[PDB]
């Protein structure tokens, strides 16, 4: 009963608004600064064009050929190798406790951008320190716009290990956002349009500003010898395998609802070069940003922001000021990350829950279950997030962005997506189903993409961050505690160690001597509906 799209157009507008979103706009600059400004691109590109469309297109094309969800897809690929659409559920869920917190913030943010005068822009307020100093007049002391970043929307803990309290009004709007997630679960055509016009009138900005000369050499210059750190590469290639909202189970779910004969092919190389350039160009704006901060403020460009989880949120509200009218500008660029955010939740969800009613459908999708179900899953999801929504709780998010849904967990996962699909089940073999449904024998590209290239980066990536191990900070000067690294690493073990676990039940199940069992396992059932 897999009901197909209306037309090819709602595919695609799914698609296209759900793997943008905060990962173009929030965490690759975030991740670009906090790493090399240029050494960056590097492995970002490598993966993009070794590991991350043709794993996309695998995801996308599995889904269209079983007609099936994220965990039901690998029952008709491979038996034993189930667990990881089990494994790409537990990552999604991780995704939608701490994603839709950021959304919270820009909330926050739209209810501070009605006032007068932006509160951002001049110090002297109730929550500024005394250090805090205007940015003109800098020719220590701290920018305006990073102390109400940290000490009015934060209002940050020294510590992970001190959570303080509650804050009561960012609970408030993480809370607002979870009920419009529900309710729109339970124009697109704008939503899709205005954020990109948004994001032009941004770039317009950035570029305009004086001293953004040194930001974009800053962004496109890159340090050979970063790359002898494996940071920059796990994280280039982690916010590949995220932008693309890969190993998560919400793209074979996308694209289950596609039509058998579908040309998958085109559409998937066009949405992934749009992200990748919306990506790439919000760079620009975010670093030409930075490098008009580092000018005014007499300071290096790799010291005028957070490295962390709040770039986006320190450039950006720096550079709206700027413009004329500075509080219709903020109004316009909140809304425009709540709809990209919102977008990307939906889908998210949405793919979650529909694995999820396909693992039992006779009582999770009979047609009352089901609104109860989303119920449940938001309210759980809600008070898991509370967590960061505490004044100590950005540290809990840091590690929730660097573990959970992010880092060696989609290592795991995107090689054993690609080594059942490319040694086990065939690459030949899946060639002929996707020749079958897109109607041409695609290039060897996406064969020789999963077969070599993509395993080879995921574990030359795990073996050499696990070799020169590096412990977690947040702005490169806090020290997690042991308790707190141990935590991270149990959110990625939660669901790194879905694909064994699984892999044991399935053989302790078949009955048999175990090569019969891992024979008639391995086999199968049935490729296409
Ligand atoms: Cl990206
Ligand atoms: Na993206």
């Amino acid at each position: 009963q897999r009901e197909k799209w209306s037309s090819k157009i709602d595919f695609v507008l799914s698609v296209a608004g759900g793997f943008v979103g905060l990962g173009n706009v929030w965490r690759f600059p975030y991740l670009c600064y906090k790493n090399g400004g240029g050494a960056f691109l590097i492995p970002y590109f490598i993966f993009l064009f070794g590991s991350g469309l043709p794993v996309f297109f695998l995801e996308i094309i599995i889904g269209q050929y079983t007609s099936e969800g994220g965990i039901t897809c690998w029952e008709k690929i491979c038996p034993l190798f189930s667990g990881i659409g089990y494994a790409s559920v537990v990552i999604v869920s991780l995704l939608n406790v701490y994603y839709i917190v950021i959304l919270a913030w820009a909330t926050y943010y739209l209810f501070q951008s009605f006032q007068k005068e932006l509160p951002w822009a001049h110090c002297n307020h109730s929550w500024n320190t005394p250090h805090c100093m205007e940015d003109t007049m800098r020719k220590n002391f701290t920018s305006p716009v990073i102390e109400f970043w940290e000490r009015n929307v934060l209002s940050l803990s020294p510590g992970i290990d001190h959570p303080g309290s509650l804050k009561w009004d960012l609970a408030l709007c993480l809370l607002l956002v979870w009920l419009v997630c529900f309710f729109c679960i339970w124009v697109v055509y704008f939503t899709a349009t205005f954020p990109f016009a948004m994001l032009l009138v941004l770039l317009v900005r950035g570029l305009t500003l004086p001293g953004a000369g040194a930001g974009i050499k800053f962004y496109l210059y890159p340090d050979i010898t970063r790359l002898e750190d494996p940071q920059v590469w796990i994280d280039a290639g982690t916010q590949i395998f995220f932008s693309y909202a890969i190993c998560l189970g919400a793209m074979t779910s996308l694209g289950s609802y596609n039509k058998y004969k579908y040309n998958s092919y085109r559409d998937c190389m066009l949405l992934g070069c749009l992200n990748s350039g919306t990506s790439f160009v919000s760079g620009f704006a975010i670093f030409s940003i930075l490098g008009f901060m580092a000018q005014e403020q007499g300071v290096d460009i790799a010291d005028v922001a957070e490295s962390g989880p709040g770039l986006a949120f320190i450039a950006y509200p720096k550079a709206v000021t700027m413009m004329p009218l500075p509080t219709f500008w903020s109004i316009l660029f909140f809304i425009m990350l709540l709809l990209l955010g919102l977008d990307s939740q939906f889908v998210e969800v949405e793919g979650q829950i529909t694995s999820l009613v396909d693992l039992y459908p006779s009582f999770l999708r009979k047609g009352y279950r089901r609104e109860i179900f989303i119920a449940f899953v938001c309210s759980i999801s809600y008070l898991l997030g509370l967590t960061m929504v505490t004044e100590g709780g950005m540290y809990v998010f840091q590690l929730f962005d660097y573990y959970a849904a992010s880092g060696v967990c989609l290592l795991w996962v995107a090689f054993f997506e690609c080594f059942v699909i490319a040694w086990i089940y065939g690459g030949d073999n899946l060639y002929d189903g996707i020749e079958d449904m897109i109607g041409y024998r695609p290039g060897p590209w996406m064969k020789y993409s999963w077969a070599v290239i993509t395993p080879v980066l995921c574990v030359g990536c795990f073996i050499f961050s696990l070799v020169k191990y590096v412990p977690l900070t947040y702005n490169k000067t806090y020290v997690y505690p042991n308790w707190a690294i141990g935590l991270g690493w149990s959110l990625a073990l939660s669901s790194m160690l879905c694909v064994p676990l699984v892999i044991v039940i399935r053989l302790c199940q078949t009955e048999g001597p175990f090569l019969v069992r891992v024979k008639y396992l391995l086999t199968p059932r049935e490729p296409n509906r």
